[PDB]
């Protein structure tokens, strides 16, 4: 599958994009202002994410620091990355489907649009201005919002019982952004693809 990933944004962001336990591509690369980036996905690849960064330092041999969504400091990023990131999640070819979605349960850092470039589906998009309009006890210093679960702690947030209902927290999430989980047993949105679909995540889709 083809991932095209395009960075709206007047700001310049670092893509990265991972299964958790494997880069998927090169993993990650620098895109300035305007810039497009074509990966390839291995057809069948469950729990795959695709996130930016932002506010990166790294070296000559890809090494450094990222303010959002940082890797365990790698350019190439081979696992997920530090919340607030908001993510592009898929699974392709899973019994003949596949599966997107957005989500914020590892909070917000940049507004993302999420859409199949072949027929079949429609895309999702999470593009309000989270960052501005975030909680104070969630604001992350290094900008961004996070999550309660991040924040806080607790079994509630973080859904550890398997039991756990929507908070003041995520319903923030969930207002500026409908179409995307806002906690981990939200009514899912997850959109139903052809599998073998190809597909574009555009960072600040509006902005």
């Amino acid at each position: 599958a083809t991932f095209e990933i395009v960075n709206r944004c007047s700001y310049t962001v670092w893509a990265a994009a991972s299964k958790g336990d494997a880069a998927l591509d090169a993993g990650g690369r620098q895109l300035n202002s305007g810039e497009s980036w074509t990966i390839n996905v291995e057809p069948g690849t469950n729990g795959g994410k695709i996130w930016a960064r932002t506010d990166c330092y790294f070296d000559d041999s890809g090494s450094g620091i990222c303010k959002t969504g940082d890797c365990g400091g790698l350019l190439r990023c081979k696992r997920f990355g530090r919340p607030p990131t908001t993510l592009a999640e898929f699974s392709l070819n899973q019994y003949g489907k596949d599966y997107i979605d957005i989500s914020n349960i590892k909070g917000f850092n940049v507004p993302m649009d999420f859409s199949p470039t072949t027929r079949g589906c429609r895309g999702v998009r999470c593009a309000a201005d989270i960052v501005g309009q975030c909680p104070a006890k969630l604001k992350a210093p290094g900008g961004g919002c996070n999550d309660a679960c991040t924040v806080f702690q607790t079994s509630e947030y973080c859904c550890t019982t398997g039991k756990c209902g929507p908070t003041e927290y995520s319903r923030f999430f969930k207002r500026l952004c409908p179409d995307a989980f806002s906690y981990v047993l939200d009514k899912p949105t997850t959109v139903t693809c052809p599998g073998s679909s190809n597909y574009r995540v555009t960072f600040c889709p509006t902005a």
